[PDB]
């Protein structure tokens, strides 16, 4: 019964205790304010930041590590575009990504089981809803 809450607990703690704790990671903590970076949204069409990922986790957006990791990757790809691949901002984004992968590997077996159990439950609840409607 608590599989989504347990899955989201793991990912949120990766974000707050690992990824946010990367030194000098503040540029990625919150969405960019165009009063501080005026051309940002002229260049980045698909913005992402760690606060937005935490809100997504709190609403149980992610049911797999792949979908979480798509947003984490978007932070790195956006830094490569906006700042260049050799900018210090990109080097800090790349550390955020690597600490996320290394921390996730600490929970590999447990997250593999949670993703299967969350899928099994969603499939069962879908079939129930379909049968209740036809009847
Ligand atoms: C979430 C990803 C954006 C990462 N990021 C951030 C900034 C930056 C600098 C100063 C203030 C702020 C800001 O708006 N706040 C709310 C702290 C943001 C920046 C400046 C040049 N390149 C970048 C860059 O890529």
């Amino acid at each position: 019964d608590d599989d989504q809450v347990a899955f989201s607990f793991i990912l949120d703690n990766i974000v707050t205790q690992k990824m946010m704790a990367v030194p000098d990671s503040w540029p990625f903590h919150h969405p960019v304010n165009k009063k501080f970076v005026p051309d940002y949204y002229k260049v980045i069409v698909n913005p992402m930041d760690l606060e937005t990922i935490r809100k997504n986790i709190s609403k149980h957006k992610y049911q797999s590590r792949e979908s979480f990791l798509d947003d984490v990757n978007l932070i790195l790809a956006n830094s490569v575009k906006y700042n260049g691949p050799e900018s210090q901002y990109t080097k800090t984004a790349q550390e955020i990504v690597n600490v996320c992968y290394q921390t996730l590997t600490e929970y590999d077996e447990h997250l593999t089981q949670l993703e299967k159990d969350i899928c099994t439950a969603k499939e069962a609840a879908l079939e129930e809803a379909e049968l209740e409607s036809l009847d």
